[PDB]
């Protein structure tokens, strides 16, 4: 599924991400736009052989199992394919574990480079939330 901006904002709000660990909703929307262009089916392979999955580009070295990333952990306890669902529940629940790990949203490279320090409230402007 390819979300619209407000539709995704609403779904993230319903699943408890607004101000989760102090990150306002626009941060989460901005990270999804630049990680996946709001496409739940997005995959991208990394140099190390790990792959990133879904709307928040969660990495199989640490967080999920894809059966092809040797020595990797599965800290969210889920197959990586779960992260590609039209239902964002599994992505959200894993993202909450990631953002709790010590480095906050700096775990997401696109957030650090494209969202951090910007007017992220713009990403939710206009939406009925
Ligand atoms: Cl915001
Ligand atoms: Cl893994
Ligand atoms: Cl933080």
């Amino acid at each position: 599924k390819v979300f619209g901006r407000c539709e995704l904002a609403a779904a993230m709000k319903r699943h408890g991400l607004d101000n989760y660990r102090g990150y306002s909703l626009g941060n989460w929307v901005c990270a999804a736009k630049f990680e996946s262009n709001f496409n739940t089916q997005a995959t991208n392979r990394n140099t190390d052989g790990s792959t990133d999955y879904g709307i928040l580009q969660i990495n199989s070295r640490w967080w999920c199992n894809d059966g092809r990333t040797p020595g990797s952990r599965n800290l969210c306890n889920i197959p990586c394919s779960a992260l590609l669902s039209s239902d964002i529940t599994a992505s959200v629940n894993c993202a909450k574990k990631i953002v709790s790990d010590g480095n906050g949203m700096n775990a997401w490279v696109a957030w650090r480079n494209r969202c951090k320090g910007t007017d992220v409230q713009a990403w939710i402007r206009g939406c009925r939330l």
